[PDB]
DNA sequence: GCCGGTCGACCGG
DNA sequence: GCCGGTCGACCGG
DNA sequence: GCCGGTCGACCGG
């Protein structure tokens, strides 16, 4: 991680910064300006590192005038599981230039992206309402995220990127939200047999960053494959589980 | 439904208007909300408006259990209660606000007979895949208990589309599209089980030819639900084991 | 491939090249860039004219040398490749009445445009689209003529003799005639046999765009047929299912 | 030319 | 401490 | 996405 070394700093300058209410308090609409008040820090201490996920994409192609079309656009990542995470539709890459930038997407991957030497590192952020004690919020598609342990394998590709998170916790107070907390964690250190996956959430993993363990000491190929292994026995849980539960209850009314 | 013989006149206000920019549609459907409010104020409620002014015409009622009596339905009270300790906690000085999961965005009752008001905004700037509608298990719930208390003429479930774009520094309203739920063929209602379980359609395609009783389309959707549950539970098995059984060893 | 190591020229002579609107009609099926294949054989035969044939001018030149064969038998002994038979023999009847006052002519379901080889076979099909427009994949070959093309080669054991290659020759309309844009060449035995797509209605064809068809595969001849066939069995399987359910049950209302 | 996955973030009739 | 539906609205590595 | 249907005409261990 590129934001770990200086967390203690982004922990200090969130806490007490405040965002005017949108004059509902629920829901992605009502989300929080604070992931732009983490970009901006983020682009203060570390320019050369923080990208949006579109303006990676941007500054890609950009330096690279001769090469034109999605096919040749597409082996710039030189990386098939970047590409997977990263990259845009065919059309959408085809039809990329000057005067026709990517702009945000609402399902990219990442909500900033930090690359040095080669690595990249796609961090989410999560905000969170302290007023009241919710359920855990969508973190990462649990089928995206099994097939890049997938792709990680076929591409021998253990090193190269982490998927991290940072939650921001606020609170309202008069006619403005307030950050009280933050916490930070990273997916890969987590245990992976442990992940919960909520098939009816957009078969998304759940958990609150504040939670969330880091005790894995093994590499990023067994992660992979023990993620891989945890999936594929809840995809089969699932399937079975609705049967009882969507179908049964409902049968004596046909 | 109530809107329907105004709808003209909800559509004539929105086509056209501009608001100042910054969901990012939310501002078409206050609109829509004030407008009834002042042109059927006696019928017009937000679902947790409803609730309170329920719970504040019967003081004397106190506990979740008589509280829960004041539906004097078990399938509108799945579709409006909050919560048991919500219910029990509430009180004058500690009123239902909005919650991001009501059934309905807006309340039309009258003679007893109540219209679940869901209004979808859309950026006609994109051409997207076709929105959430309502939870295809609360649906079929919601049909299970038609069924058990023989309740076929209590409530309908309309959508109200509004279609906007972006306008220099303004957000514009382009049209607007109006559809009733229970007017649609329910064997063709298209469920995506990762998406929330949600029915999915255009308000603007929604067909209305059903012309069935309300007991008969409570059925068939019933029919139609468990079926494609089971064939959600073999389409699992081919995407999302078969593929990744090459990795566990 | 042979046309490989002359790719360059080839590449470089077809774009600019003209061609008038076929009888100013449609620009579809045999009558649309067919003359532009003429033209790869014009420049494969004034540069290659020692081992460039036209499918059946190879045929005709099979025989001939071999006046003591006729009829059957003998004539189709002639191929002491079961699988080249296969690939390049026409019928009974036709490999009977052949002779000088006789000859073989162009067939329509010939398996190769543009014949070379120099002991070792190299069966070119040449391709054209019109790049002014997204078009579906074109139908490449017979995915059942290539199952059993596979299985012979299992068989007799002939995992090196023969190579089937395409040539893509992109075109575009302007003025009173057709003019090339670009062209892509590939190889069959080198992409993913288990990738290919096999379109069951349209004449159980392969198909994809020269362009985009790969051409990495890890191993020798031999493990692609044991593949393809791995591969086009299962797809017909598959096809026997979905029949059901997309033509009987959706009609088994009306009955 | 039909089909469906992803991001966001919420409590418990 | 664990489990998991619901609303909103998005285009094609 | 991925996935696949049409029009035009041809002869045969
Ligand atoms: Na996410
Ligand atoms: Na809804
Ligand atoms: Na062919």
């Amino acid at each position: 991680s590129f934001i770990k070394p200086i967390y203690q700093d982004i922990n200090s300058i969130l806490i007490g910064q405040k965002v005017k209410r949108p004059k509902t308090l629920s829901g992605h609409a009502a989300g929080e300006p604070f992931e732009k008040l983490v970009y901006k820090f983020l682009k203060e201490n570390l320019s050369d590192l923080t990208f949006k996920q579109y303006e990676y994409l941007n500054d890609l192609f950009m330096k690279n005038p001769a090469i034109i079309g999605h096919e040749a656009r597409y082996k710039l990542f030189n990386s098939p599981t970047l590409l997977f995470l990263l990259s845009r539709g065919k059309a959408a890459t085809e039809n990329w230039s000057i005067e026709n930038l990517f702009e945000e997407k609402q399902n990219d991957t990442a909500d900033i992206l930090l690359v040095k030497d080669q690595f990249y590192e796609l961090l989410d952020v999560k905000t969170r309402n302290i007023s009241k004690s919710a359920q855990a919020p969508n973190i990462i598609s649990a089928y995206k995220l099994a097939q890049t342990c997938a792709k990680m394998i076929d591409n021998k590709e253990f090193d190269l990127f982490d998927i991290n998170y940072l939650e921001v916790d606020w609170e309202l107070n008069g006619e403005d939200l307030v950050c009280v907390s933050t916490s930070f964690a990273e997916l890969f250190k987590s245990e992976p047999s442990e992940l919960y996956i909520n098939w009816a959430a957009a078969m998304q993993i759940q958990f609150h960053v504040r939670d969330l363990d880091q005790g894995f000491n093994g590499t990023r190929e067994e992660w992979a494959k023990s993620y891989l292994k945890h999936f594929v026995t809840q995809a089969e849980q699932r399937a079975i589980s609705m049967i009882d539960k969507f179908v049964k209850p409902f049968k004596k009314y046909i």
